[PDB]
């Protein structure tokens, strides 16, 4: 979207150097695209950010991209290369201009964090000593600022459009594929550039669409969207009734949402997740739904759709923290029961944005 | 409408077990989604397969998951975890159990092969030694067997069906995002599952559409469509005239064109991509395009849009049976991103486009 005033990410990049000199870091490579558009304000494929800890940082792009990210993003030291060889021969350069012998790259859990540049990162630098900086990254990107939280909260309008098409869609004989294909749709043409959409009719965690899988009559789906405005995500999921559901699905989403109700209270500024997480378990054992449970209530929201604070020293809900109540679906063999929802952490209170 | 014959992905699993006797690597954790599904037969999220190199694999799911993994799949022993933890703690007592001090690693560039899996991977098996098992995984998809032909044959088709309604739509004033919103729906319609489409009316390699970047008279749309069906991928890219173009479009798509007839003549069973990627960096720089070449003019393409062989990231010659690409590298010019791609079944002495 590139929308946002450049400041705001100027002084990203001014306020991580100084946490990189402050953990000893002369240089940071940034591959991973979310924290890539966190410091340079613009997405870019093949994200290839490198932060000294004091100097100016450069992006290196295709040929032929350097005017067009030129124009979204306010970074001026742009590299075109040809090759992936010289694209990390750039990066060599750098360090060994530089003098950069620590450099801090993200062991995340998206691209381009891959074993394969990071084995890459090793030999052509062999010399250099890696060290993670996940950590950093993610420990400003907890807490929003004012900004971070508008594009969410339009994020959330978008996320309503596409559960509405969901609802009015959702028929007995239609294929999860089928659903999911439409909500695309109305998210994107809504401006999301980057939706991620699940579709269960059997109890499946993460359930990415299968083509083959149908709606039955007198059963439930349940839809988890992910969608983004100026690549800022906010998360919802619900679990849509077909028909006459049978007594345990009845009982099932008849405990989540007291489940909801617990986990929504207790979610503070000031108490660990664990403190909720622990009375979530206890919570379902009473219930009969021990062998239903599973952990991880809740996550981060931002840049990513799930981001730190997540389970895959003990961190606290704070101030303007963005989560996700209740990620964790109730798996009972008709399927995974969701209730989810995005929140905004205020001053003790929780702002629901979806 | 078949998923595959079971018996496909067991002499998989067993053929892959024995590259692991062969270089003694005493068991491999398989995270990435694709040889995940060559191995399992299913694509299941969050992929997690434990494969010894003497005995049967391990799969780990959610609780509730595993009834629905073993009609899916031919694999039998299923176990299944409520927090991370268990997980992680299963992996290790299977390595323990197993006797193993090497465990292969795909060091890939697809999910789940992410830094912070490695980085708990030896944190939490401190004795263990990790090895690379990237050649080995990729070694076996390189070559198509019939029934992986018969899949990249059908999302071919629907890699056309994809295409025809970009042409349809494609009208200055129509966003990236927009114009994407319908191929991907259009492509989902038909059966794929993870599609992936680039629209660019601007020079991108890597053009994921723009909400606010609109076709423009007198322009360029260039649109890549990765495609899947039973999870194999076909690839097809177009480059459409928007009006009237300049002499610099009208050059580099005929330049584009030759460059065309070079890959095809030049692919042939037995020859390095190295020594075909050579013959188009030099006539891309006679033409005055070398500012706008890039390097890998094809890759293969499977259950994954873009796998080895590729010539820009082995030395592997051309074999028959295999899929490529052709050409994948755009010419990169500033009205857009020049490409003609398109999805060949490598033959004896031919190559049959199948898009
Ligand atoms: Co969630
Ligand atoms: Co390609
Ligand atoms: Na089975």
């Amino acid at each position: 979207g590139t929308r946002g005033n450049q400041k705001i990410f100027r002084k990203r990049m001014e306020r991580f150097q100084e946490a990189l000199k402050e953990k000893d870091i002369d240089a940071a490579v940034i591959r991973t695209l979310s924290t890539f558009i966190y410091l340079t304000g613009t997405k870019w494929l093949r994200p290839s950010l490198f932060v000294p800890a004091e100097g100016e940082p450069t992006v290196f792009v295709v040929k032929g991209e350097a005017e067009e990210f030129k124009r979204r993003s306010w970074i001026e030291n742009v590299v075109e290369f040809q090759k992936v060889e010289d694209l990390m021969a750039g990066v060599v350069k750098l360090i060994q201009s530089s003098g950069a012998r620590r450099v801090g790259l993200e062991f995340g859990v998206e691209r381009d964090a891959y074993l394969l540049f990071f084995k890459m990162f090793q030999r052509l630098n062999p010399t250099v000593e890696v060290v993670d900086i996940l950590d950093i990254t993610m420990g400003m990107r907890m807490i929003k600022d004012e900004w971070e939280i508008e594009n969410i909260r339009k994020a959330a309008k978008i996320a309503n459009k596409g559960m509405k098409v969901a609802e009015e869609i959702i028929k007995p004989g239609l294929s999860e594929l089928e659903i999911a294909a439409e909500i695309y749709r109305e998210l994107m043409l809504n401006g999301s550039e980057d939706p991620k959409v699940y579709v269960s009719t059997t109890p499946r965690a993460h359930a990415e669409p299968f083509r083959d899988l149908k709606v039955k009559e007198n059963s439930v789906v349940t839809v988890v969207i992910g969608t983004d405005w100026n690549h800022y995500y906010a998360n919802m999921a619900r679990t849509f009734v077909v028909g006459e559901p049978n007594e345990r699905v009845k009982k099932a989403i008849e405990v989540k949402e007291k489940a909801l109700e617990i986990a929504l209270e207790e979610t503070k500024v000031g108490v660990p997740l664990n403190s909720v997480e622990r009375k979530l378990f206890q919570f379902f054992k009473e219930n009969g739904f021990e062998d239903s449970y599973l952990a991880g209530y809740t996550h981060g929201v931002g840049l990513l759709i799930e981001e730190p604070p997540m389970p895959t020293r003990a961190t606290k809900v704070a101030e303007n923290m963005v989560l996700s109540i209740i990620h964790t679906p109730l798996m009972i063999p008709e399927g995974a029961i969701k209730h989810e929802d995005t929140y905004l952490v205020k001053k003790d209170e929780l702002e629901k944005l979806t």
